[PDB]
């Protein structure tokens, strides 16, 4: 609901893992996932944006599996992940047809070097 104005019907209802820290929609567009984190959470900011399709085999996504290999839409504005763990949206929202969505993996064992 984030979507004010510059509404977008529908936010990606999975969101694929196919490049190199990058997702494809269900509408075919691709998704740039960044990270950051805060004081109990990682958030990735998944932004849509053209890049030319051509499947990366994943060694990033394994290796890191902060961000998952699939996400899935799911009730109260969240998305669940693949890895069963579950990301809470902090927004879905368009500008100039750049989508963006910022999902919150909710509180995680954060170790460190790697979780």
């Amino acid at each position: 609901g984030s979507m004010a104005g510059e509404d977008v019907g529908a936010p990606p209802d999975h969101l694929w893992v196919h490049q190199e820290g990058i997702y494809r929609d269900e509408y075919q567009r691709t998704w740039v996932a960044v990270v950051e984190e805060e004081t109990s959470f990682l958030r990735a900011r998944v932004q849509q944006i053209q890049v030319p399709l051509g499947d990366a085999a994943r060694p990033s996504h394994l290796l890191t599996s902060q961000l998952p290999l699939m996400w899935q839409l799911y009730p109260e504005e969240r998305y669940m992940d693949n890895n069963s763990r579950l990301w809470q949206i902090q927004h879905h929202l368009m500008v100039r047809g750049v989508q963006e969505l910022l999902l919150k993996l909710l509180p995680d064992d954060r170790s460190p070097g790697i979780h």
